[PDB]
């Protein structure tokens, strides 16, 4: 089915917009990728940048991963994201979240040829 890359941008991009869209921004956007069907995925991440300004983190600054991997980087120059962490008084499948603008490095997991993100590990 999908590639890793293509979950990636499905999970965490969203170039379309510069800022946290709105209050439930997180609330439609987490709904609209699908990440709320099995599950009020508890956080995630979407990053307003260009798709190719992501896939060039993957030779920025190398970095370890939170797994004990070696395969993250964290990017020079810092990002504006959004961050999407679901309320306690959140509940499945009605998954609710806060949303969160900020501007800070990202740290992406890259994987295979071509070498590209497949998965956000931290945001500093
Ligand atoms: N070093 C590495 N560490 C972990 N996985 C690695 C890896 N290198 C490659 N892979 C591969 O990527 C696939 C997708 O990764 P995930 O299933 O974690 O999907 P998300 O990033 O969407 O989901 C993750 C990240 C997200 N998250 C966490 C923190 C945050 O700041 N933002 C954010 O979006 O929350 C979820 C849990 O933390 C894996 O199956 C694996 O094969």
């Amino acid at each position: 089915k999908e590639t890793a890359a293509a979950k990636f941008e499905r999970q965490h991009m969203d170039s379309s917009t510069s800022a946290a869209s709105s209050s439930n921004y997180c609330n439609q956007m987490m709904k609209s990728r699908n990440l709320t069907k099995d599950r009020c995925k508890p956080v995630n991440t979407f990053v307003h940048e260009s798709l190719a300004d992501v896939q060039a983190v993957c030779s920025q600054k190398n970095v370890a991963c939170k797994n004990g991997q070696t395969n993250c980087y964290q990017s020079y120059s810092t990002m504006s994201i959004t961050d999407c962490r679901e309320t306690g008084s959140s509940k499945y499948p009605n998954c609710a979240y806060k949303t969160t603008q900020a501007n800070k490095h990202i740290i992406v997991a890259c994987e295979g040829n071509p070498y590209v993100p497949v998965h956000f590990d931290a945001s500093v």
